[PDB]
């Protein structure tokens, strides 16, 4: 689980977005596994705009944050899960590091701010959903 909270944004994983997400929806794409709704309270996270390819992510399953390099945001093949049947997902950046299925929504970030959160993983890989390209999240 977790969450980016942004100005009066909450981002989550669109597969374990709440009732009380989807009654105050602002955006969701299920090809990117990413819903964003809005809050009564402002947020203290800030978004990274950059082209980092570096940065830090948090897992829990270990209760630690890992250093990791990671792909530039693409269109990958993802097996099925239970939320997904084995899809392509957008927007998707891959790096080699422990994960687990309920460590989605733990947040990679670089030097800039928040890149994106946990998605996809397995077998020493983990898949995190970017924002960077999300402009709109800075602004209303
Ligand atoms: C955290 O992901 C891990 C980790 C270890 C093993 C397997 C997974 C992948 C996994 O179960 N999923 C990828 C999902 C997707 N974004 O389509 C999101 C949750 C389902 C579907
Ligand atoms: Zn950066």
């Amino acid at each position: 689980s977790g969450a980016i909270y942004v100005g009066n944004y909450r981002v989550v994983n669109r597969h374990l977005a709440t009732h009380n997400d989807w009654a105050n929806l602002v955006w969701e794409d299920s090809s990117r596994d990413l819903l964003v709704s809005s809050t009564t309270a402002q947020g203290c996270d800030t978004i990274a705009r950059c082209d980092c390819q570096t940065g830090v992510y948090y897992c829990s399953s270990r209760r630690k944050h890992y250093p990791v390099s990671f792909s530039k945001p693409s269109l990958i093949f993802v097996e099925a899960s239970e939320y997904y049947p084995a899809r392509y997902q957008s927007h998707l950046m891959l790096a080699v590091g422990h994960s687990e299925p309920g460590d989605c929504g733990g947040i990679l970030r670089c030097q800039h701010g928040v890149v994106g959160i946990v998605s996809t993983g397995g077998n020493g890989l983990v898949g995190f959903a970017d924002v960077r390209d999300l402009l709109w999240l800075d602004e209303e």
